[PDB]
């Protein structure tokens, strides 16, 4: 036997940071969950108990806090690039750093219609994420995403025209509920290193904003032919609005809402145009995925 | 042996309802999770396999959908009162109905600054709940709550002056992070039946709004002496703004955020007035509770 | 307004303890999650920012570790009694201590058919729990339970004879799947204090063993008429086997497994006596509860 | 823009199956959660609302139940191969089927020391899984795994000799707790189709048994130098015991258990050789991974 691949590090490192404007007194908070996995010349830790090649995961954790203390933690694309670059430059034998960041929402509260200087609400469980891969001699690969964005439209979704054979029982519909949890990923052109990542810093928050905005508008306004058709329209538009992105990926569950036939009860009409009350189904769920790039 | 208490029913009934304005075309959605437990002359089901006294839980489920079809599902206080009253009036031997409702958020989206007629976002995992107990000959007891309201303030929380003995290591602080998940419950004066519950329908949404508003404002503006001191101020105010409430209960975890001493690293200053980066602690957590009533 | 009730403390305190036999070299591990809530003369912390009456939750946490260091942590009934007694005796103004313990499974592994001296497996997520209430001048009230015990029988469950009216669609059945998650609670006669709790220490592990044994055997062998009928038989038997118990409570979900009609597909027979493949339903679920005492 | 990749299907399909021996009366149950994702000539569903190419996810679900009715569901390697082969052979334009199966434990109960014919316990949340990829013209690729196998040893784990620099605070240790959740994956040599998968059916249960057995024994008996060193020994051995496996992957969290210094309390000794009580840490956690193949 032989080691064919190996990576190790620290997962589920919770990190909070506050910025305090000494002038205005306005404070701002950031909270993330960070994972850093390293690869490089570490096989001997596995095959011969050689721990000299191991940067202890506890030191990785300390390094995450130290880097957050010494650098901006926003946008997460930048912070993860700084953190992965640190490990491949500090440690001669570490050749790749894989950094995942989950950003948690802390939205400033409005009290009496005015923004509060230091009080915040988790207005939703939606996350903003990055996957930053810093590879020696291969630059910096960033995938940005939003996830846990849960939406529903009560009409203006259709699904008809699908294959029908002896395994098919689904009825065609011209009017149904569509609900999903949006997982949207935009993959950035390769960056040569930290200077290039820094040089594009504004595009990270802009592009996240755009992806979110396009996702919500397209969802709301598309008279959807299918989840497949609607997500492609989302991906297309994002691609057309930020040239530094190479691909857009969607992963969307179809969170089904079933009609309930109550006709058995005093002739009640609750189906088709008369449908008012529905049974949300926890499982199973369709799962629809696509990666869209440039023609 | 003897049966000393017994209740049974259907739990985790997911229910969606849509309202469609035929005029404006504006649609509105409601989604809840409903539990209905019955008590009454049912002991023989337990002691002698007498299932004649059992309203099957499947029929309870059908009844929930049927009642949602035939009645408003909002405010949840009303819907749960209608549902519990149904069981104690329909079934001579059923003498109490315990109804719990969890209302899920489906907030109308704004697209291009204007409200969409049929698209919605789960803007947060915060819930609005009711516990409605309909008891034959004892009226209707309603407890309303909000839960999962997650908040943080980065300053203007203190904790000093607490008991110190040989078990104490906590340092007094004059400036700390305070974060919690708000579980707030207001308990309504007894209602004689469904007519009285209906007669006060507007107060249910008003009072939920108030509790939420008071919770957030007090949290944001109180230079907090403790979680205990701050929650009492919240409870007091709600009591003073709605006379039909008899008590207000809070259950608040103290979700600790620990300073991180980095002085061991190149003399870095990250404590006290220099604290920027903190470690959010998943567990353990203080848990602070109180029930406040009228003097 | 006035404080009507108040309690506070530390929740979700994870605790591990190891015992090392210096002789045999056999080690044994215990792992729990502990919550301690205190009540007493603490209202002023809420109404006037008087933190002098507060035993900080951090000190409560230290006290849990200190007590586990100085005392056996098993059986949990004993450990929780020692811990609650500590707070009401140490602090003149603390008059009640509410202690909840969740015991996690660490079962010794058998390697090559022989018990290993220091390696363990979480053989299941089933828990053993206690709720110990130590109240000044009111002794010690203990409720013991097992929970998360997940079981299924594929036959020898029936449900017929239940009420049928216009809300009923459930078909009677003489052969169905029954699956549940057992939550079983035995409530001990009041104990005058720690000496009496100690005097009965053997009965705690014995009685837990019995409840589990009776639960599983009755479940397996009862040709069940209903969940109601089967759980009562369990409760009865436990009551008859340990006289120091006053009541036995069960809370049992009916985790439904639905038949799937495939007759629409090449005449396939999958219902009634031909049922092989079923759809386990995550929600909703019947919920059946009872408390049985002595006639 | 252009579709670069696309797959869709049904996720979280719960499936139960019972086998009933008409002779002995012994019944046996199987329960899984199945996901089937298809790829092929489906891009037009995304780009032009062409649903003709879509096998509805609801039909995929029906097909899962139908296949479970018509075929053995065990070993899961076989069942997933049958299911993926069905889709690529039935549908000319579907060219790959990705099938994931999670098998849930239903272990036969022993009542009074004898195996019960139809009653079962979820003895643990550990799962047995398969990932079966059926690709037209590329055979069948199977990855088998076990996951959620939670273990702890109280001694005979060490960690010393790791890199130390200005970011390091971890103390070397010669005696620590090691606990993890085992995720172990063995990847099978490519299979040409269903006949070859069938021809090796016995090796699937045998090899799962072996991997589990090796995992537990190595964990228990290795005086571990690191998680890295111990997992490699596990992977090596499995590779040496089943030649049809090409690689073995482990993903292991280091679920830390921290010593608690109580020396501040009456000089209590709870560290090093005196350590009895520890604080299990929920997060963060080291994460150690490796893929081992043949030299
Ligand atoms: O077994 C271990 N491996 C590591 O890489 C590590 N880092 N900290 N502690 C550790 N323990
Ligand atoms: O055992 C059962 N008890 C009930 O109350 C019930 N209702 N539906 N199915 C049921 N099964
Ligand atoms: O607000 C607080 N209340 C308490 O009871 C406490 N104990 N520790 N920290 C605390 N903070
Ligand atoms: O939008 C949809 N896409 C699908 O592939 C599908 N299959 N069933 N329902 C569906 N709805
Ligand atoms: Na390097
Ligand atoms: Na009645
Ligand atoms: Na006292
Ligand atoms: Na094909």
């Amino acid at each position: 036997s032989a080691v064919k691949a190996a990576r190790y590090g620290k997962d589920n490192v919770r990190v909070y940071k506050v910025h305090k404007d000494e002038k205005t007194g306005v404070q701002t908070v950031y909270e993330m969950t960070v994972c850093v996995l390293l690869e490089g010349e570490i096989e001997t830790s596995y095959t011969k108990a050689d721990n000299s090649v191991i940067v202890a995961t506890d030191s990785i954790k300390n390094t995450i806090y130290i880097t957050a203390k010494q650098n901006p933690v926003t946008p997460p694309e930048l912070f993860g690039s700084i953190l992965g670059t640190h490990f491949i430059e500090k440690y001669n034998h570490i050749h790749a750093a894989h950094v995942n960041i989950v950003c948690h929402r802390w939205t400033r509260m409005d009290i009496d219609g005015k923004p509060h200087p230091h009080s915040f609400i988790r207005d939703s469980e939606e996350k903003r994420n990055v996957q930053v891969d810093v590879v020696e001699g291969k630059g910096i690969d960033i995938k940005s995403s939003l996830s846990g964005l849960t939406v529903l439209k009560s009409t203006n979704s259709q699904f008809w025209g699908f294959l029908r054979d002896e395994y098919t029982t689904l009825k065609e519909t011209w009017d149904r509920i569509l609900s999903t949890d949006v997982d949207a990923t935009w993959q950035w052109k390769n960056f040569s290193g930290l200077q290039e990542v820094r040089s594009h810093v504004p595009k990270f928050d802009a592009t996240w904003a755009t992806a979110r905005e396009v996702t919500l508008k397209t969802f709301a306004e598309d008279n959807s032919a299918s989840v497949q058709a609607t997500m492609y329209k989302m991906a297309e538009q994002i691609l057309a609005r930020q040239q530094l992105i190479e691909t857009v990926e969607y992963s969307l569950p179809n969170k089904h809402y079933f009609e309930i036939d109550l006709s058995w009860h005093k002739g009640l009409q609750n189906t088709g145009k008369n449908a008012e009350v529905f049974a949300p189904q926890s499982d199973p769920n369709g799962l629809i995925k696509c990666t869209v790039g440039r023609s």
